[PDB]
């Protein structure tokens, strides 16, 4: 039953990039897989911990909108194996190759991303790094949320970081609520086709002002056939005070409703 994979079996190919605590490859194990390797030379107790936490969370997931965990390896190196998604991150489509989705499709991506977040929270999993880089479009029609290195039961993202998280105001800024905020910023990416704060060229200036509440995403920029309900949901998700943010059940219902009204 265990998910350990005997050394020798996974075949590592292309280095394709990064993921929390490690390097991502395309690989082969009973077909195409993504492999993240957390390693070289011998693991830190740091990395050992990261790897054990992440495998632990992954094996609690089974759902079409969560990237499928397939197994792990310790013996050449710490390695996590998942299904391979052909396509790319939502980030790559939106901000690198400028794929232009239709509103109907954008709303669907939002709805499935909602659907996954709702699954995770129902199982008490806080992703803590939702952002469009960790949303993979498999076969271009299905959202898989990936990368659980930072999830709970020399690095920083921040464009998706809620103000509470930015100003590390205690031990625990993280919550379903901070996840909901990150989702708010990916609704912003879907609807505006843009990263937030694009007219401020200073990272520090952004970190500060979102921290103090001076800055917040310019919701004017939402393309013109974004439904009102969607602009309105985005603003709920993006509330500076976390207690005013909706949880994912609500978020989900709101998106499924505005979709039923939408093909008209
Ligand atoms: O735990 N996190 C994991 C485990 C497996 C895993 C795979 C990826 C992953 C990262 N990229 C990026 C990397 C930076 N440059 C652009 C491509 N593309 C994928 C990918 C994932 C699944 N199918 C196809 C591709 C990320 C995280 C994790």
């Amino acid at each position: 039953d265990d998910w350990e994979i005997p050394d020798g079996q996974i075949t590592v190919g292309q280095r394709i990039g990064s993921g929390s605590f490690g390097t991502v490859y395309k690989g082969k194990w009973h077909g195409d897989v993504a492999v993240k390797m957390l390693n070289v030379t011998a693991p830190t107790p740091q990395q050992l911990q990261a790897f054990k936490n992440e495998v632990g969370v992954l094996r609690k997931t089974r759902h079409v909108n969560i990237l499928l965990f397939m197994g792990y390896s310790t013996k050449p190196q710490l390695a996590i194996v998942t299904q391979w998604c052909e396509g790319s991150s939502l980030y790559h489509h939106l901000h690198i190759i400028e794929t232009k989705f239709e509103m109907i499709k954008l709303i669907d991506i939002a709805r499935q991303t909602a659907q996954g977040m709702d699954y995770l929270h129902a199982k008490s999993i806080i992703h803590r790094d939702l952002k469009s880089n960790n949303i993979f479009l498999h076969e271009d029609l299905t959202v898989k949320i990936g990368d659980f290195g930072l999830a709970t039961v020399l690095s920083g993202s921040i464009l998706w970081m809620a103000p509470e998280v930015i100003r590390m105001q205690d031990k625990n800024p993280y919550s379903f609520q901070s996840d909901v905020y990150a989702f708010g910023i990916v609704l912003y990416e879907l609807m505006t086709g843009q990263l937030p704060y694009s007219n401020i060229n200073n990272r520090d200036q952004i970190i500060f002002m979102v921290g103090r509440g001076y800055l917040s995403p310019d919701l004017s920029k939402v393309r013109s056939n974004c439904p009102k309900a969607m602009k309105r949901l985005m603003a709920e998700c993006l509330k500076k005070k976390r207690d005013e943010r909706p949880l994912f059940p609500q978020i989900l219902a709101s998106i499924e409703l505005l979709a039923r009204s939408l093909p008209k």
